[PDB]
């Protein structure tokens, strides 16, 4: 009433700063210029030709009117204020930790570190590649195992990956996987959820009493246990090996500064979280999980691995080596965890752990004086305290009164996990809470004389860790600042130039969106804090669920899955559970078009489905006749079709509705991979044209930053008939991520984007993304054939450039073009996917016309360079394309013996003389790196 | 008791992360190595031999025990939470504003922008130089005037600089300066405080009724006025010109998007604050003030000015221009005492202009003006009297004596502050943050009820937002490409990144600038600056809303008092220059208070910072230099002679300790005794306090007053040339005269606590270091300086040493032999260091032909050694010239710095290789910092002064 009147009045005022105009690259003038090159007068008219009318969303999105950056921040701040920041000593896999301010400011809040994506182009990613090498080295050193990857999604899924690895190398008919009952309970549920569709039996029980009567292929043990107890696992491991099973330890990596590590205990695999290496609690994430194992299983390892190779000049250089459904991981958070190791060093890390342990021993001695029973013989940071059923509720409440959360274990027992933030003053609060009064029957300092903090020799670590120079040389703040800056300077990120990676949506990660991630009311909340303290998050989730529901047209949203791969997997699990609920167990066929992202069939197989490929036609589109024939053939067994819309070829197929009808006719569900949603928002809705479930990549379409290769979030939307089966936050599939809302803290980014854009702005973004892709295609089409065009000769949000003629004409490979683009100051687009020998270019709506033109001009110049080779005008082996990228040192030092000038090499376009980005290394030898796998700092 | 018990227990625990170990560069092993090189068994021995045992502080500093970064942040957050963030519509020269998040994150919270200092080495400072050029251009465009500088400290002091300029160019014998009574009241006080020691008569009155009967040399008018009124000042300006006076307008630069600008009105000078170009309120600062005037007054402009020149390759390049105006060359004859200014905030303000452009800026002002007109119409419906005929953002509302307190109280109940004007009148200033919902609150507060006799939208059809033709601006502004090209966030992100990449700051390598103390600006120290509880408070908010700041100030006053030994501390002065000036003002007031008005002689040793004699002249004192002896020390005999001669007239001695020569003189106590014997006060320049903290205290060895540079010794970042804070400590007998926060000197800074928000940085430093840590920092600073001197002494003579052949926290390297032997100039060495990846140390000050090197305690041994190795390599390059082994005119020293383009493009015709040019040391092959331009032609730039984007 009064509010409606204010909105009228506000609309009369001079126009205010609109976030849409900061998010978009091309303004109205630039848009009109682009449209004219395309032969359209208006964007609306172009979009009417791009999007098939039958699937066009016929109205505006029902979303809140856009807010300014200032207003949206203020609104979210009021929501955030409803959360309460307690001292949580809940433990269970998440422990408060101190992020060194220098790392918070210069990595987590630095777009130079969070805006690039996976280091596909290694020569311009040596900085984050080195940080990841440090991460691998830290994990190898602490676990005592031979190889480690460049991070997994969270502790529980890493453990599930360990189960899968163990299953693969098993040669027995053993179908059971033993999980110790004192693993973290969310880990157990994630494992059970992954085991279900594969028919794997999960046996959960006390490791002490496991009989080894039932054949197992693997076992998972928690170290220290979830209730805190530190056990000697050697005997169990020995017995498991006698029964041909691999043993995985889920091991707290901070505890491994003190405790005998998994490698020395005989464990085959180690997993865990690196969250307490200075990564915010985040109400669940994002945190990098680790995965370490024996070198003999290196070809079986999940995820990405950084390896040391050499460049064209013989110098050391890093690359992803040996290239599960996992794609996007947790790179940014692995960088933070490794920098925590670099800044603290081995001595510093051990002192942090020793202090935590000393405080926990002191805590225990005082609780004993208060006549409580202490169950753990040995512990790192976590006590199991027997208080009796009568006292447990009052203690937990008194604790809450002081803003402290403890862990309820079983009736009459309370768990307490201390951490890096804990002070002697916190200890006093704990004693007084347990005493029920403030005057204690002891003095704090009096207890120190009793403090015995050693472990038995069988559990006392002697081996060293983090001995490489990198962990010793950068302990002043100034030193670390400079190290970070040097690594950052090697990497080409979005603060330098457009990174037009097809299938990745490298759009603006706006400062206003990123800001709230590091507000303590979002970042400093334990994922299992009582609901009464997380009402701000509850509001955030409810809003995001409603908004993503409206965008997709689905009736329910699960925010849990913490990657695109996880969303696909969750979606297929929900479909599987649906068929089971109808008494249709035999439905296990998953139809997948050959063009699909590789995550799709990997996810299907993980879900116990049998993949049946569906041909794509001569235009690159889904072959409807073939789909119909396969659907008919597998009618009784059809579980699902997984479809990407628009296709991985960047095309709006007009047949999508018909395709869904066919699948439904034969009893299947339709799953839509939502990676290409940047061509859809406001223009079509998956639920409307026949999808039953989809996932969204929030790190593509909805602005979560690419993080150098992570983090992401992959929420799913489902129709009502599937809602009952959604992951838990009688019928649920269980848990897909370790935390109920996955990496909850980064969800604020997509909330901010939607709040600041509003329904018209979100739709305009989609439209401009399509305009810019089509503009680039039109500019380049006479130089590089555009491989797949939709109806009306338009593409969607990306286009595929055919580089195969250059190979025929000039013996030039796509890799040569990709490296030569570095000399022009550009990261290459997506290379050789989905079609070998091509590039897929996706500019997004956030890049200016000037930037688009520079990229096209670079490609045209490279076209002319290839023509020169074709026409014999320059040596076919010694030319800028074959020798790219050109380092400054290669141009300045030694003799210059090439048939082109140093200026032609380094400044091939005018903009490079205004600002030059220097490739840090020459072209990296890929085959050499895979042949001689070196994955730690020892090799560099 | 219980805390005592806990402290005891905590000491038993494994060592936690100590901030001291992050702040220091050299650890214990590195320190032992450096001591071995120096021939000392312990650091204690070195310090006992460096510091005269007589002035030595005989106990530990009484300061709180060190806290971790985590604990100190928590403690300050608790303090900050006591402040209340209101919607302040108080105005008076400070208005809430929206800092674009992209600028907050990538400039204000980016050490790449805030760690370097004044762009003395222009070739490695083109980024901030360009941002300053944009600032000047924005100011010129908006004011309609011909030249503008690269910032002043605040609005009131800028107006005082305008008074000084007007006095300096006056054709008459006029001694009076007219100040309109509707200038901001703090501006009036700053002006009066500056006029007092110069004997200038300040007339404060209604500009409408000024008779011009008393001759004036200048007039200051406020536009719009402090109460909001917009006046047509043309007639006044014409009359002032008829009477041979200059007119300065203190003009709100946002309002100039709509209002006819000073230049077009005929004004000679414009000053103001650029705070509302996206700079946090900051409880007073820091904000860059602007100063614009006519080209014909170039040589009299205060402060720094960026000018477009060209480099060795004929390419456009920027540099500081007309430097003989400034204190470091000209000293007592400088145009002002200003040194450190507000560069970081000028960068932010110009980026606000770049991001919003002319259209965006105008829309911000239009919307503010529309909201204010709407507010006005509503208040009239409620039967209130509205006094301003025309206004931009500020209303003067007649409410009556009886209602005014209740309205103010009701506003406070909704978390709103208004401005008390006079009894029965209330001021309201709207700003960029204001929404129609805020309007509704204001109307309901004035209505005394929630249901209004009108609806908001209904009022719109009555809104006239235009001004009379004679006040309506027609001229364009910000038409240069730079203000149009970077409006997407991604574009601005990239522009900022490209500029930042051109500049060598502390995230690259050590910048060992003597007299500057380029130590760690720790992230934890910087973090609280941008907490809203510090950044979003209006400086004239009611005391009940600022208890967190009260606590911060009390603690800082106590701690700096303990460090200096002084009885009272003033946190007001907002630069070292202001601290000196405030100190001299208090000394002057003291002599007057004793009935000793004739004391106006200020003794100043020849080595002193140019700010010293400049400050003295501004304080109405006559400078008498005191000679330095053969060994560079103050000549006690000469001091005594002059003290005797000017006995009856001796006001002060200004002394820097340790000296600007980097030496601890053992005579400092005797020197103070002599000054006191002859009736003078002793002022100590505390810019070298990084050699003193915990080791000696100025008050203990004879100083009556000192200033500290928090941006040198206490970690406020150098900001590319600002901001700073220059608090003063005084003995009890001077306390009565301190600036207002019957006897006060008045106001030195426009805001009572100057740039209050940045004081949290120094609070954090002290809290995290503790007494032993602060003292260790001083000792390591001295160790590292002596280490570098020892390493370099056989190559470059150490010009001055103290007792036991030691230096203090810095040393002077004599490069004059290189000039004699090889015709190598100090600037040659400075540019060649760029090719080694280093910013030069301080060049040619205090001694021409030398370099003064100050590493600070924050730089590692490895880094100290690389710098020494660079200087040694350069020495060998000079020796090759000397021995005739290379063309004396064509060699790396003469041609430095070497851009990548100069090496890669075109034919290479030099008797040395490109590798020798770009990679003269092995670390450059690990990480190469590229100079963005070749050597800049200085004389060409001063000959053809171009100070806006049109030239570049």
């Amino acid at each position: 009433a009064i509010a409606v009147d204010l909105t009228k009045l506000e609309e009369k005022l001079a126009p205010a700063d609109s976030f849409l105009d900061r998010h978009l690259g091309p303004g109205e003038t630039e848009q009109r210029q682009m449209l004219q090159t395309l032969g359209f007068d208006t964007l609306g008219d172009l979009i009417d030709q791009a999007v098939p009318p039958a699937i066009r969303f016929p109205r505006s999105l029902q979303l809140p009117a856009s807010q300014s950056e200032y207003g949206a921040i203020a609104q979210l701040k009021s929501i955030a204020s409803k959360n309460q920041v307690f001292r949580s000593y809940i433990g269970m896999g998440y422990y408060d930790t101190i992020t060194p301010p220098v790392i918070q400011r210069n990595i987590l809040e630095n777009p130079g570190w969070y805006t690039a994506y996976t280091p596909y182009q290694a020569e311009i990613a040596q900085g984050r590649l080195e940080a990841l090498l440090n991460f691998q080295t830290m994990v190898m050193d602490l676990t005592g195992l031979e190889i480690a990857n460049a991070s997994l999604l969270d502790e529980g899924t890493a453990a599930a990956e360990a189960m899968a690895l163990s299953y693969g190398v098993s040669k027995s008919k053993a179908n059971a996987f033993f999980v110790a009952q004192d693993c973290h309970p969310q880990t157990i549920e994630v494992i059970k959820t992954r085991a279900n569709p594969l028919g794997i039996e999960v046996i959960v029980g006390d490791h002490h009493t496991f009989s080894f009567s039932t054949s197992i292929f693997g076992a998972l043990l928690q170290y220290p246990a979830t209730d805190g107890a530190v056990y000697d696992y050697r005997s169990f491991i020995d017995k498991a090996h006698q029964h041909q099973a691999l043993v995985t330890l889920a091991a707290d990596p901070l505890s491994l500064t003190l405790l005998t590590p998994p490698g020395e205990l005989g464990a085959d695999i180690a997993v865990g979280s690196t969250q307490r290496f200075g990564i915010p609690l985040g109400y669940g994430g994002p945190h990098a999980a680790y995965f370490a194992t024996k070198a003999e299983y290196q070809r079986k390892m999940p995820g990405r691995i950084v390896g040391v190779s050499k460049d064209a000049h013989g110098n050391p250089a890093l690359r992803l080596a040996l290239q599960s459904n996992i794609c996007t991981a947790q790179v940014l958070l692995a960088v933070m965890a490794s920098m925590y190791g670099v800044y603290h060093g081995s001595t510093g890390l051990k002192n942090i752990a020793l202090r935590i342990h000393q405080l926990t021993v002191l805590l225990a001695i005082g609780l004993k004086r208060l006549n409580y029973s202490l169950n753990n013989d040995y512990f790192f940071d976590t006590l199991r305290v027997g208080v009796g059923e009568q006292s447990a509720p009052a203690i937990l409440k008194a604790a809450e009164g002081r803003g402290i959360n403890l862990r309820p274990l079983v009736p009459g027992e309370v768990g307490i996990s201390l951490d890096e933030t804990v002070t002697v003053q916190d200890l006093l609060d704990l004693w007084q809470v347990f005493a029920g009064k403030d005057n204690l029957p002891f003095t704090p300092e009096e207890l120190w004389s009793e403090v015995k903090t050693s472990f038995p020799a069988d559990l006392t670590r002697q081996s060293l860790y983090l001995q490489d120079a990198v962990f010793n040389q950068y302990h002043s703040e100034t030193e670390l600042l400079r190290y970070l800056h040097q690594l950052e300077s090697k990497d080409l990120a979005l603060n330098t130039s457009m990174i037009p990676l097809g299938s990745c949506t490298m759009k603006l990660n706006a400062t206003a969106e990123m800001m709230p991630v590091t507000w303590p009311e979002f970042g400093k909340i334990h994922p299992f804090a009582p609901a009464g303290q997380t009402e701000g998050y509850q509001i955030l989730f409810a809003q995001l669920e409603a908004w993503l529901g409206e965008i997709t047209g689905f009736d329910a949203i699960s925010l849990q899955p913490n990657a695109g791969s996880q969303g696909e997997y969750a979606g297929l699990q929900v479909i599987r559970q649906y068929h089971l609920s109808r008494g249709e167990e035999q439905r296990n066929i998953c139809l997948i078009p050959e063009s699909a992202h590789g995550t799709n069939p990997a996810s299907a197989v993980m879900c116990g489905m049998q993949v049946v490929p569906v041909k794509c036609d001569g235009e690159g589109n889904i072959d409807v006749e073939d789909l119909t024939s396969k659907a008919e053939k597998y009618g009784d067994r059809l579980a699902a079709l997984m479809v990407t819309y628009p296709s991985t070829h960047g095309v709006f197929e007009a047949t999508i509705g018909t395709i869904c009808d066919i699948v439904h006719r034969f009893g299947g569900e339709v799953y839509m991979d939502g990676a290409n949603m940047n061509a859809q928002v406001g223009l079509c809705r998956p639920a409307d044209f026949g999808a039953d479930v989809c996932h969204l990549n929030l790190h593509k379409t909805f602005c979560i930053p690419h993080g150098g290769g992570g983090p992401g979030m992959g929420p799913i939307g489902v129709k009502s008939h599937l809602q009952a089966f959604l992951p838990r936050t009688d019928q649920s599939i269980g848990m897909i991520s370790a935390a109920p809302y996955g990496s909850a803290s980064i969800l604020v980014i997509s909330w901010m984007y939607i709040a600041m854009m509003g329904p018209q702005g979100l739709t305009k973004a989609t439209e401009v993304a399509i305009l810019s892709a089509n503009y680039m295609a039109k500019r380049l089409e006479n130089y590089y054939p555009i491989l797949f065009r939709g109806n009306n000769e338009l593409v969607a949000h990306e286009c595929i450039l055919d580089l195969r003629p250059l190979k025929k004409q000039a013996a030039i490979e796509v890799e040569d073009v990709a490296k030569r683009l570095m000399d022009f100051g550009f990261h290459a687009p997506t290379v050789s996917w989905p079609v070998l020998g091509t590039m897929m270019v996706e500019p997004t709506e956030s890049e200016s016309l000037g930037e688009l033109d520079r990229f096209c001009d670079a490609m045209i110049a490279i076209y002319q360079e290839a023509q020169a080779i074709t026409h014999g005008e320059i040596d076919p082996a010694d030319n800028p394309l074959k020798n790219a990228p050109h380092t400054a040192q290669s141009l300045i030092c030694g003799e210059w013996n090439h048939p082109y000038s140093q200026e032609e090499a380094a400044y091939p376009a005018p903009w490079t003389k205004q600002f030059k980005f220097w490739p840090a290394v020459g072209r990296i030898n890929n085959t050499y790196g895979d042949r001689h796998l070196v994955c730690s700092c020892e090799g560099m």
